[PDB]
């Protein structure tokens, strides 16, 4: 139920998951500079000049791309998740609060830009906070508790 409320407000994010991919990391990094250097494709990029950056906002569409592919699956869950999991465990060497970060910040972004109302932000919440868990339990079996 929930992942079909979020998608009553998804229109304008996938009108253009550029443009709102963007605004989405751009904030992070303003908010959360530690996440930052998560990247070092984008680490040491003066804050100034994320907002531009057109690599940083292809990233954000694919961040957004698998959110919305979550949304939308019929099928399994768990074969989108798991190896989102075991890349950002393994490969990216992701910290798992900073998946709630990036969920703080796409709450205020669809807020702003996608009509977020209150009944809207629980439901985003709520899936959210279930996609966090399945990644720590996933981090978990990997080996990864810090
Ligand atoms: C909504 C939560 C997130 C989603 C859906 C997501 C999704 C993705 C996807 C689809 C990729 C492409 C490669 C792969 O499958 O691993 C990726 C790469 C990556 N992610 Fe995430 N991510 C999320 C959160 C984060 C956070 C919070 C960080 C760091 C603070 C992070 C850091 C990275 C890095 C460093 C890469 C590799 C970028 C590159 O080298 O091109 N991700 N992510």
């Amino acid at each position: 139920a929930d992942f079909d409320a979020v998608l009553k407000c998804w229109g304008p994010v996938e009108a253009d998951y550029t443009t709102i991919g963007g605004l989405v990391l751009t904030r992070l990094f303003k908010e959360h500079p530690e996440t930052q250097k998560l990247f070092p494709k984008f680490a040491g990029i003066a804050q100034a000049d994320i907002a531009g950056n057109a690599a940083v906002s292809a990233h954000g569409a694919t961040v957004l791309k698998k959110l919305g592919e979550l949304l939308k699956a019929k099928g399994s869950h768990a074969a989108i998740l798991k190896p989102l999991a075991n890349s950002h465990a393994t490969k990216h060497k992701i910290p798992i609060n900073n998946f709630k970060l990036i969920s703080e910040v796409l709450v205020k972004v669809m807020q702003e830009k996608a009509g977020l109302d209150a009944g809207g932000q629980t439901a985003l919440r709520n899936v959210m906070g279930i996609i966090i868990a399945d990644l720590e339990a996933n981090y978990k079996e990997l080996g990864f508790s810090g």
